[PDB]
C-alpha cells in the first residue's frame, strides 16, 4: 500500500515486504511482478528484481534510505529473458546476487530440495527450496516458515479455466509433484505469495492439486 | 452446430469436422477439448480422441453411421495423462493409431518439421508438422493448406492476462520460435483451431508473438 516511484511495497509480516512493479502490455493492461524485501538485522535480502533497471534501482534506494536497511544480497527466483535490466542495477551497486543456474553465485540444492553451502548461510532466514524432481527445470521457491510465508510461481486462479487446457496437455504429473513438494516444504505457510499475482491462502495449493488428479 | 450424444460437431470446411467434448471440473465448469474428423474418399481420419472412451466411441459411431465415412486411421496431437481411456475405444475398433513418441505407430519428422514415411502417406491430406527446435518437446500440429485450416495448441486469448506471468517465467524465446515455425508452416491458414479453445484467425498468432517479444 506504500508507493515509492514505480514500485509498490506491501508488508506481509514484520520484517518482510513484498514489492510489486507493473508492465504495460498493449491490450492486456498492467501486469504485476512480485518480489520480497526481507529484513535481517540492519540489512535486507532482496528476492527478485523488478521488471526494469530503474524500477530495481528504486527498490535499492528504498531499502537504503527509507528503511535504513540496505540490500546486502539478492536471490533470483523467476528471471525474465528480455526484462533483465534489473541485473544491471544490482551489478552496479555491488550487491551479491544468487540464482539457480540449471548472477555470479550459484545456489546448489540437496536431494531433499533445500539450499546448501554459502548460499543457505548468506540468505538466511529465507529457506530456499527447489521443488522439482528428475528431468524438471522449475524455478526455485522461498519461504519464511516461522512467519507462515511461502513464495512460489503462478498458480491457477479461482474460477479461471484459462490455463486449464495448457495444464491438461503438459506433464500434469510432474507439475503436480512440484506443487506437492512445495506444499510439504512449507506445510504451515498460510500466505502464499506469487511471482505474478497477489498472495492467496493454501486454498490455491489445494485447488491446483485437485485439478492435476482430475485431468 | 450439430449434436450427437456427448459429442458436438462443427463443420470447418467441406470434408472437415471439428469435434468438441466437455469435461466437468468442480468449481471450473465444463472445459472443451477439440479434435478433427477429416474425410478422405469414403473413409475418415480422426485427429485426437475426446475426453473419455465413451465420448470417443460416439465419435467413431458418428463417422461410420451418420457420415458413412468410417474412421480408418487416427493421429494424436495432445494426449492427456489421466484421460487415456479414449485410446481403448480406438484399439477396440482396430483403428490404426499414430502418435509422436517424444499408439503403436510412431510419426517421425524431418529437419523441416514435416512428417515422413508411411505416416505422412496414411494421414494425407493432413499435413503433420512438428514446430519445435532443439531441446523442445512440443505437441505436433496439423494443417490442411488448401482449405486454410490449421490445428495447434492453446494460445493466449485477447485481453486475458491469466497466462502472462507463466509466459514470462518460461522459455519465452523457445515458445516464440515454435509459434513462428507453426505460422510459417501454414502461412495462408485463416482458421486456427485449438486443442482446448474455439478457433480463431491469425490474430491469435500475431497476438502471441507480440507478447513474446515484450517478454
Ligand atoms: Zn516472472
Ligand atoms: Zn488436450
Amino acid at each position: 500500500i506504500i508507493r515509492f516511484g514505480e514500485v509498490s511495497f506491501s508488508q506481509l509480516a514484520e520484517g518482510v515486504w513484498m514489492h510489486t512493479t507493473y508492465l504495460d502490455l498493449m491490450g492486456f493492461g498492467p501486469i504485476p511482478s512480485n518480489g520480497l524485501l526481507v529484513v535481517n538485522g540492519d540489512n535486507t535480502i532482496l528476492v527478485d528484481t523488478a521488471w526494469t533497471d530503474e524500477q530495481t534501482e528504486q527498490i535499492v534506494a528504498w531499502a537504503s534510505m527509507v528503511l535504513a536497511k540496505p540490500v546486502r544480497a539478492a536471490v533470483v527466483t523467476h528471471a525474465h529473458q528480455d526484462k533483465m535490466g534489473g541485473m544491471a542495477a544490482l551489478h552496479g551497486a555491488n550487491i551479491a546476487t544468487w540464482a539457480h543456474p540449471l548472477a555470479r553465485n550459484a545456489i546448489t540444492f540437496d536431494a531433499n530440495g533445500w539450499a546448501t553451502g554459502e548460499a543457505a548461510q548468506s540468505l538466511a532466514p529465507l529457506r530456499l527450496y527447489y521443488p522439482g524432481g528428475a528431468h524438471t527445470r522449475d524455478n526455485i521457491t522461498v519461504g519464511l516458515p516461522e512467519l507462515g510465508i511461502a513464495f512460489g510461481g503462478c498458480m491457477i486462479k479461482a474460477g479461471d479455466a484459462s490455463n486449464l487446457g495448457n495444464l491438461a496437455d503438459a506433464d500434469t504429473a510432474a507439475y503436480a509433484q512440484s506443487v506437492r513438494n512445495f506444499a510439504a516444504a512449507f506445510p504451515d505457510a498460510r500466505t502464499i505469495a506469487m511471482s505474478h499475482s497477489p498472495p492467496e491462502g493454501r486454498k490455491a495449493i489445494e485447488r491446483t492439486l485437485d485439478l492435476a488428479e482430475e485431468l
